[PDB]
């Protein structure tokens, strides 16, 4: 036992753990899934654009951050300085949810095991026994696209060796035991274009976990998952893919269920139909999900929900469908969204009707004031151009 508290360097409150070096990857993810009340993606280091980049990558993927606890470990306080939950293995004050060992490695690595085996991709980013623990990273984990950085020492000499008489240069600058650590270097090569090296960081952070994931549909699945379908889009999607037919419409189905406009757009450019997308079933498991609305409560005043109920909510508030962007934007609306349902109109044809319907139950549904106006000011702005014209 012994240990088991929580220490604010004042503040950055955080808390700490003294684990043996002895570790249960079960009793570590229940301490920090449920003892620390604490992602997608996770990152481990071993050691401006280098703060950046990180900052960026963290915020953007929510990612916890294995880095050292011993305050290359300044610099990323420093970088954290200018709420991710990093996670330091040794006391930086920047860390959270310190975690100890008793004397660790074997130990940390059967854990980050473990949490990967879980329904999350990991990237080690890394600035002689660096060599050493990267090899291991890239040939025991079959997942390990290690990016090296622009600093020197061992990073730049992995970097220089992969890269690219040579051979013996490299180990005149290294200075038996060159000849001895050669032998990884050897596997570096075959390991080649696994492990990218990063050159002169979320942008490519991003991009070499893509790589490493290796399908349109699987790699779109997990960008839906990051939110990055600006970036996303050059890579996950270009010419020459094989667009595996049903798993389309599967990923258009997630990608409504959530709130992600921009992925809706892009897959409509990609030549999602709309005709044939509709469907009574889909429609109807859209309205029972209730993840991501005071519907329900709705329909308590009006188990599964069938249109029919959704019919007679509508009226009280007052096998394709031919036009089915009335059904979404209705459905839009009802669900306080302020972005599809707008887009929805954007789309559909006979927009001043559509509009004040939209605006007429906009008041109802919070009995609300900039929505029903704005909806309202769409169509006086419509009639007004369209006065103007004839």
């Amino acid at each position: 036992t012994d240990a088991f508290g929580t220490i604010e360097f004042q503040s950055n409150k955080a808390m700490y753990v003294r684990v043996s070096f002895d570790t249960k990857p079960d009793l570590l993810l229940h301490l920090m899934t449920k003892e620390w009340q604490l992602p997608k993606l996770l990152i481990s280091v071993h050691g401006q654009v280098f703060g950046k980049g990180l900052i960026k990558a963290a915020m953007t993927t929510g990612a916890w951050i294995f880095t050292g606890g011993v305050n290359v470990i300044r610099h990323v306080g420093d970088a954290l300085k200018d709420k991710i939950c990093t996670i330091g293995i040794a006391l930086n004050s920047m860390h959270s949810h310190f975690i100890l060992a008793d004397n660790e490695v074997k130990l940390r690595r059967q854990l980050e095991k473990h949490i990967s085996l879980q329904k999350v991709p990991v990237v080690a980013l890394i600035v002689p026994n660096v060599i050493s623990i990267v090899l291991e990273y890239l040939r025991d984990t079959p997942p390990v696209p290690v990016v090296v950085c622009d600093g020197s020492g061992r990073a730049s000499d992995i970097l220089a060796f992969g890269h690219k008489s040579l051979r013996d240069q490299l180990l005149v600058t290294i200075q038996t035991q060159a000849q001895h650590l050669f032998i990884i270097l050897m596997e570096c090569m075959k390991k080649k274009e696994l492990i990218t090296v990063f050159r002169m960081i979320d942008l490519a952070i991003l991009t070499a976990l893509l790589k490493g994931a290796n399908s349109a549909p699987d790699q779109l699945s997990l960008a839906l998952a990051w939110n990055r379908v600006d970036i996303a889009r050059s890579q996950i999607f270009i010419y020459g893919q094989q667009w595996p037919v049903g798993s389309l419409e599967q990923a258009m189905l997630d990608a409504l269920v959530l709130d992600r406009v921009d992925f809706v757009k892009l897959l409509i450019e990609n030549g999602v139909s709309m005709h044939r997308f509709l469907t009574i079933s889909r429609l109807e498991e859209l309205y029972n999900t209730r993840h991501g609305n005071t519907l329900y409560h709705l329909v308590r005043d009006v188990y599964r929900i069938s249109l029919i109920d959704i019919g007679l909510v509508i009226e009280y508030l007052m096998n394709h469908f031919p036009f089915p962007f009335h059904e979404l934007m209705v459905w839009a609306v009802l669900m306080k969204r302020q972005k599809m349902a707008l887009f929805f109109w954007q789309h559909g044809e006979e927009a001043m009707a559509k509009a004040l319907v939209a605006c007429k139950l906009c008041k109802a549904m919070a009995h609300l004031n900039h929505n029903s106006r704005d909806f309202g000011q769409l169509a006086v702005e419509l009639l007004d151009q369209s006065y103007k014209q004839d």
